[PDB]
């Protein structure tokens, strides 16, 4: 039996954990909490971690752990199953991306149409946007599209963005909650990822949703996709189960679980999502460099500067 950290959606880790129970008779125990919260958890607990593995949304939460040698070596045959054009590989060989998430603006479509969108990002930063623009500064993905910012146009294209949200921009909590308050009439647009679309398009049907998605593509920093994935703790006692869970969740059928619970994009090139994602290559997402320890800071740095 193993026990999961879980920083991903609740509804993720359950859906791979009751595959690979199903597939193995091995058991998950998952203890699923805040992504900062669990990866700090981990660094105190140290080699007294009761934790096997820890799946998280975005693989930019492992870069500490690494640094702290705390992750366990994943096979080289695994990683290279996910290994896909813009998808970051551990320089350790010690956590592995599994499924991918795009930055996206969501719209009021009986509000505005595609032709009210913006051409880049960077354009919703306006006042032309003043109150109209969701954004969640707290969400790991946006700290990532930060990052992306920063390297793709520099530091103060960056900081001008942030300062440009802080007074222009309507701030929410999570991304569930810019979906809905989209939904709700509350605001025309917000900046999240793609999953919470079409998993509510699920739910409810889309000729209900007044939402729908749109796609700044031609490579731009706002066509960013971030990874989640996973990670063995070096301190696990159950190292076989651990490794084969995290093999399990690259496996075509543990990609298959993720994917039909979740709307993230598969990272395997055999494996197809029920629901009917816009096909990563008309994306045309740009490739960034893996997230460091440092860059991670460079970003929270900005945040600060532009006064979130
Ligand atoms: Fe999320």
């Amino acid at each position: 039996d193993i026990t999961v950290y879980n920083g991903q959606h609740k509804e993720a880790a359950t859906a791979v954990a009751k595959a690979f129970e199903q597939e193995t008779g091995i058991k998950v125990t998952l203890n699923s909490g805040k992504s900062e919260q669990l990866a700090g958890q981990l660094k105190e607990e140290g080699d007294k971690t009761p934790a096997d593995v820890f799946y998280t949304e975005q693989t930019a939460t492992f870069a500490d752990l690494s640094e702290a040698g705390l992750l366990a070596p994943i096979s080289e045959q695994t990683i290279q199953q996910t290994a896909q054009k813009g998808v970051p590989l551990a320089p350790k060989k010690d956590w592995i991306a599994l499924s991918g998430r795009s930055r996206v603006v969501v719209y009021d479509h009986t509000k505005l149409s595609e032709k009210d969108m913006e051409k880049s990002v960077l354009d919703y930063a306006t006042p032309k946007w003043k109150g109209k623009i969701g954004y969640v500064s707290t969400s790991g993905a946006f700290l990532e599209q930060v990052v992306a910012l920063s390297k793709m146009k520099g530091d103060k294209v960056a900081l001008n963005w942030l300062k440009g949200l802080k007074e222009n921009g309507k701030l929410y909590a999570k991304n569930s909650v810019a979906l809905q308050a989209v939904e709700n009439g509350e605001v025309p647009a917000a900046l999240i990822n793609n999953y919470y679309w079409y998993n509510l398009a699920k739910e409810k049907g889309v000729e209900n949703l007044k939402s729908r998605l749109y796609f700044v593509r031609h490579q731009d920093p706002g066509a960013l996709v971030s990874y989640s994935g996973a990670a063995v703790l070096k301190a696990s006692k159950n190292q076989a189960e651990a490794q084969k869970f995290v093999d399990f969740l690259a496996s075509k059928k543990g990609q298959e679980a993720l994917v039909a619970a979740r709307a993230e994009y598969p990272l395997r090139a055999d494996v197809v999502s029920p629901f009917n994602l816009e096909p990563y290559e008309k994306l045309e997402a740009p490739v960034v460099s893996a997230t460091t320890a440092q860059d991670k800071e460079h970003a929270i740095k900005l945040i600060e500067e532009a006064g979130l």
